[PDB]
């Protein structure tokens, strides 16, 4: 249906001291809400274009759709990938899947950390499942909608946009990327992997 | 396992005169095979990097992975989306789904056509299924890996890279985009749509 | 010689309250300095590649060079486009050129503002001289190095990367885009325009 | 005034057999012409936008402006960089400048070639003059307006868009990149170089 702003499963300051409540608030109620509106409007402008049978602005409408919808999609998984009861390491299948796919959980951690801290502009680090080769792969996302193939199922995202850590970490993006591991909700990622493999 | 070049379901000149056998031979045996090799190589360079604990070239590795795997994925669906006993219009769920999401089939076709012919460089037009919103949406893909969100399930793709139409239609790509409709394998799209909703 | 981090022609807090001294400090000593080190590194990397006759990482070296040199080029102009004893309005040559190119300073200001506040990720708003058509145009720059032609002479830049106003304005980027006009150094732009027309 | 399609300084088939007369007519008369009209169209919509005080499509107008203006700029220099009486090596200042900046003319050829043949989608190889560092550098241009800094003076360009060699070289882009050195108009590049360092 219409896109909507999801409700957080924890209080804004439940991730402190890893992630400030101040950022979580602005991030959620300001930033994320902006993409949900942008996604809904994009879908509405396209409805109109088809009705009036005028696609002179197709490029703009398609960019707005992809940008906002991807913005919305990314943030939705981001809030679920975070937990106050998080951290530690993944267990079972997922733990086994990550070890076979990246050699070790530490090697996986390293690659994810490097993809997240070397983005040139806004972006993300993403762990996803490739349906084609049936493999767990890490992708370096540019902005919200670029640098990955179609049909990839996202499992774990790390928001590398400046607004995700600036207020707190300032320019030191690697301290924020290291902190992230302390609030990862592996139960949600395990659930995602199980759904992707089935 | 390794990414592999899928075999075609028809002889090279099965789609004539809409699509030349000459283009299909080169397209398949040269272009597509090059992406498969690149995808496998990218995955191999990442294995090496993790083994050496050296991610100085993570940006390059991640770009080579996304570019080639996306090229491989895009072309694997392309070949299945085409059929000499194709053309017509979709039927069943797909027909109703398309009609109930774009107004009509013709309104869908007009938008797809507009997205396919206004790309500013290499790209594709794509019919995808959004899992968060549960909507059928059209996206305008730049290159192979850009301008769309994560989790989108591709249903129907239209390759708008110059090599896909140049030998036959030269600079008149809108003529190639029109001919495309005569060879679409709706049985394949219907099949992908059923799996995406199930 | 190597690229260098230029000195500010004013104290870090000279722009308050329009732009905080804390942002100016970080911006200058941390961000800008990073691009200078990155362009020098890219340049050296290419020297070594040429000496070793090995261009296996040509894509990465060209990307690192473009991104960091453009980051360095944009910030260098940005520092010079600001002044504590500036803002308000341009005169003589450019004042006439701007009204002729955009109808009025106010119409010019509105499009500049619109270009600055609608970027989809990190970017800039830029006023440049097109040598080919001998026209004054405004460009919407993506990141540091994208969305503009070769040969464009930059005259006035507005940094829209989140790190440019986040600490102070938070998510309200239009309030920062508006406060920018109070510190523009018209003399510097006026000077860049005569040289471009020369 | 308006942007115009420049006339070629030679007959369409004057570059044979290095570059077909067929590709030259299509390239010039069809492709280049579209970029000229697209740039003039973009400039007009922006005039209209300013008149109606409506910048709701500013992202689209700025992208169409950049893409087409860049398309037009790149091809104008392309026609001038080619010559039937071309080839050989650069002499005088330029020769010494290249050797000084790249080690040798052959080390320059190798880098330029690699940059040209590794583009992931549409792009160009370009030799430019960096006004800031006063350095001669090679950039790997994506599409027509991406992957290079502002203020860069283009000297020599190599069109790597598929429509530039497909009809004749098919998928073998490296054979076309090699053939290129046979029609390079060093008299033009030397002239551009003198103007840039002036
Ligand atoms: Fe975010
Ligand atoms: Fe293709
Ligand atoms: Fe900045
Ligand atoms: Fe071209």
């Amino acid at each position: 249906a219409e896109y909507t702003l999801p409700d957080l499963d924890w209080d804004y300051g439940a991730l402190e001291p890893h992630i400030s409540g101040q950022i979580n608030e602005l991030h959620h109620s300001k930033h994320h809400a902006t993409y949900v509106k942008g996604a809904n409007d994009a879908v509405a402008k396209l409805e109109e274009a088809r009705a009036k049978e005028d696609h002179s602005a197709i490029l703009l409408n398609e960019k707005n759709l992809a940008f906002n919808l991807a913005g919305h999609v990314n943030h939705t998984i981001w809030w679920k990938n975070l937990s106050p009861n998080g951290g530690d390491k993944p267990t079972g299948e997922l733990a086994a899947a990550i070890a076979d796919a990246f050699g070790s959980f530490d090697k996986f951690r390293a690659q994810f950390h490097a993809a997240a801290t070397t983005v040139q502009g806004s972006g993300w680090a993403a762990l996803g499942w490739d349906t084609l080769g049936n493999k767990l792969l890490i992708f370096q996302v540019y902005d919200h909608q670029t640098n990955f193939p179609l049909g990839i199922v996202p499992l774990l995202l790390l928001d590398m946009w400046e607004h995700a850590f600036y207020l707190q970490y300032k320019n030191v993006k690697v301290d924020f990327a290291k902190a992230f591991w302390n609030v990862v909700n592996w139960a949600d990622v395990q659930s995602r992997y199980a759904a992707a493999t089935s």
